[PDB]
């Protein structure tokens, strides 16, 4: 149950991405995704809306780190979906992973989330709301600990470094990191993150970008 | 003066991309370092040690930017001339771009100053440069400085302040794609330098290379 947790959008390309690393540090991995995916074996998978407490609920149970990498595609331009999952859907995981005694939840967010106040489209804006939920969720003295991680027409290349000591960073181990593609690299700064977290709470609440 | 600009270390590896890109948007470029590299035709080199207040002047005469990325080797350790070098010498480079009417320093620092007090003799040494640099910036006084840090313990992500107080920079990545890693933390630097003579307030700050 320390080394226990589900990936919500498990089947997804990152979901599945998540799953392979997860499995090869000696994660016991469930899966909760809407469409069943490539058959593994070693995960168990549940089918669900994560919209629904129902579905949800037994996926969470004994678990203690929630992967939320589920969302429709961008390019759908399914706006009421957006709003319904990304938005809506997003109060049932945090309430849900409460109910279920869930210690840490890592939430998959975009990089256009540092453009709150063209690059802001609907799909953005649901995502705001969702890293804002997320993060507002942090509750340590109930051990109850969020962050989100933010991968990506509109970059932003460089980012501002509080020099007062308030920044706070995920530190990986070169050796390991070489060979890994994008995703996978992606992929790594999510569970160095999550382990991160147990050992370090003030990470929690936080938003963290990836570099390189 | 407007697109004059001096890569001090313009011989190094890095030195030698930031060159190469200055130049294709148009950049007059001068050249300093204590060794003369590869022969650009397009570009003024000067021979010379950056702390050297007499042989740097000229390189920075009549020139409106600069990029500081010049280093001794790492991997020599050598105490004292990571000292002599980063802190000595650089607060020389901040003397002389003043007295040369120079308008912008972009200094190229080390993503592993983040991990102060968490760790070499030279990642301290680079502390001392940056705080030396972003010490500088003087807004009132026409000296705007900034400092870019590129990237085996490595940091892998950041903390992203939700409040406005931190400042990024937007690139077109549509057309960054094709770039190599040397190739976008050039890009950083240059980009920097056009956005910090629209916007004076990226003065004193350090910033992180993305994705
Ligand atoms: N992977 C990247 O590099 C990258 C880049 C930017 C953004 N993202 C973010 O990552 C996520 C998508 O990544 P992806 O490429 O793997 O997406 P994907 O579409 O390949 O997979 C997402 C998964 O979410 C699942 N899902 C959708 N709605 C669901 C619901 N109601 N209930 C349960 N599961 C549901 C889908 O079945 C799918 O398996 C989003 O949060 C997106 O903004 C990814
Ligand atoms: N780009 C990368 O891969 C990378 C990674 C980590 C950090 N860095 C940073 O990049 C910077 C430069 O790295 P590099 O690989 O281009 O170095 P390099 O060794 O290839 O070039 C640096 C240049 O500095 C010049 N120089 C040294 N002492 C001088 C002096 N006293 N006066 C004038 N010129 C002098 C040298 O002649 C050399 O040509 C460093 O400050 C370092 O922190 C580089």
């Amino acid at each position: 149950q320390a080394k226990r947790c589900t990936v919500i959008g498990g089947s997804g390309f990152l979901g599945q991405h998540m799953v392979e690393q997860l499995l090869a540090r000696g994660y016991a991995v469930n899966v909760f995704d809407i469409q069943q995916g490539f058959d593994n074996p070693q995960v168990r998978f549940f089918l669900g809306d994560l919209c629904s407490r129902q579905d949800l609920y037994p996926a969470l149970k004994g678990v203690n780190t929630v992967f939320h990498c589920a969302s429709p595609p961008p390019s759908s331009n399914n706006k009421e979906l957006f709003y319904r999952v990304n938005y809506i859907g997003t109060k049932n995981v945090i309430e849900t992973c409460k109910e279920a005694g869930v210690q840490k939840l890592i939430l998959t967010s975009s990089a256009s989330v540092i453009f709150e106040g063209k690059p802001i489209d609907y799909y953005t804006e649901t995502k705001i709301l969702q890293e804002r939920a997320v993060l507002g969720a942090n509750d340590p003295e109930k051990n109850f600990l969020t962050t989100a991680i933010r991968p990506h027409q509109l970059v932003p290349i460089l980012i501002e470094a509080a020099r007062n000591g308030k920044m706070k960073f995920v530190i990986g181990n070169g050796k390991n990191l070489v060979d890994f593609t994008f995703v996978e690299n992606v992929v790594h700064g999510h569970i160095l993150a999550a382990e991160q977290l147990s050992r370090d709470s003030t990470l929690g609440g936080k938003a963290f970008h990836i570099l390189e």
